[PDB]
């Protein structure tokens, strides 16, 4: 078996395979956006990781698309995010940042100055987000219609996305993952679906992955390519954005121009929690020649289905979802073949520490 054998991911390396996946959890203190000391014990419980990747945190105040999800821009949350990475650091363990721009996937009331969010096009997402009651307790609501970006706005959006990477290193990060899947702000402008542009942001597939492409640049600039990895989804249909009519085709392309830049790693959630159409041993075939990094497999993964793959040198490395929410020292358990806890759904989102760091390690 290889799932506990070490791997070099950039500039860190892992001392094994399991890798716990961004899982946003909505516990965060408003106003503010702020993290928590909860957070953080929640974070060290968990720090056996071959690399945790954190919740989905926002570059900025538009960036925000729901309440309780934390952000990366302020003073006060560099220095709450400062004594996480601390905590996982004091236990030896190795953290990443997940950051993301929400677009279109938010609401008027918690968007600056109440006012409309924004996307490539005016399209409503025609989903929910998650906003907090009267009471502070997580409630589902329907997302709001957004306003195009306009073209002079779009060098802003590249230098919200710097800006956070040179937050993420002062924090003590050990990685960023740029956020480019999922039907956020990057997927918006990557899909046919959500981007009716008819400026040099849409239409064609190079025209398409401009920003996510200037976005890249950009943070390899600003710290080391060796400490920036990407989430793609890129097959399939993800909170109403599908990937269009040359899906495999764009997907290549993409992941051709990523490797040009030399980046730590390419993590591919591969199907929503509703499920999709498994990916063919062609098609990975055809990503493992084209990327000479990292690649790290997620959605619906057992160790059964991680070592088999692992094994056939498709991926080299796998991210655990629900599994890890569920048991802390999922590592252990994996290697001693020992029973999970069973998962309470009810307590992902919102509340306080039930559900969240009161499952038990062996
Ligand atoms: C409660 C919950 C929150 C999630 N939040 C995020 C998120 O912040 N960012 C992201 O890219 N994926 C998010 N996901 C997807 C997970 O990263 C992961 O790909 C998925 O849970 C993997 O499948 P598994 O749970 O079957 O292992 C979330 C999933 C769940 C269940
Ligand atoms: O639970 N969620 O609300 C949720 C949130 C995010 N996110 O980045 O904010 C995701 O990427 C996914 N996701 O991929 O399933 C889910």
């Amino acid at each position: 078996e290889k799932l506990f054998t070490p791997l070099k991911v950039g500039a860190v390396t892992a001392p094994n395979r399991v890798f716990m996946a961004p899982l946003t959890r909505l516990r965060s203190i408003e106003p503010g956006d702020i993290p928590t000391p909860l957070m953080g014990e929640y974070y060290r419980q968990r720090a056996s990781a071959g690399l945790i990747i954190s919740e989905a945190t926002q570059i900025s105040a538009q960036a925000k698309g729901y309440a309780g999800a934390p952000g990366l821009h302020s003073p006060e949350q560099i220095a709450a995010w400062k004594k996480i990475t601390a905590g996982v650091h004091a236990e030896d363990g190795r953290i990443a940042v997940q950051l993301f721009h929400t677009g279109r996937i938010s609401h008027s009331s918690i968007q600056p100055g109440g006012q409309a969010p924004v996307s490539a096009s005016a399209l409503n997402a025609n989903t929910r987000t998650s906003l907090r009651d009267e009471n502070g307790n997580a409630i589902r609501v329907d997302t709001t219609t957004p306003r195009a970006l306009e073209l002079d706005e779009i060098p802003g959006i590249v230098n919200d996305f710097r800006q956070a990477v040179a937050n993420a290193r002062e924090a003590g990060f050990d990685l960023v993952e740029l956020h480019s899947a999922h039907g956020y702000l990057l997927h918006q402008f990557l899909s046919p679906s959500s981007n009716q542009r008819t400026d040099q942001y849409g239409g064609s597939v190079e025209n398409r992955a401009r920003l996510v492409l200037e976005v890249v640049d950009a943070v390899c600039n600003e710290w080391s390519a060796d400490r920036i990895g990407i989430r793609v989804s890129p097959i399939g249909t993800f909170q109403n954005v599908d990937n269009g009519p040359n899906e495999e085709a764009d997907a290549l392309y993409l992941i051709e121009e990523l490797a040009k830049r030399g980046i730590a790693y390419l993590h591919m959630s591969e199907t929503d929690l509703a499920g999709g159409k498994p990916y063919s041993e062609a098609f990975r075939q055809k990503v493992r020649e084209r990327f000479h990094g990292v690649i790290i497999g997620a959605g619906a993964y057992t160790a059964e289905k991680a070592e088999d793959l692992i094994g056939k040198g498709l991926i080299d490395a796998v991210a655990f979802g629900r599994d890890y929410i569920a048991n802390p020292d999922l590592v252990a358990r994996l290697q001693k073949k020992a029973e999970l806890n069973p998962q309470r759904p009810e307590s992902f989102y919102g509340g306080g520490a039930e559900g969240y760091t009161d499952y038990p390690s062996l």
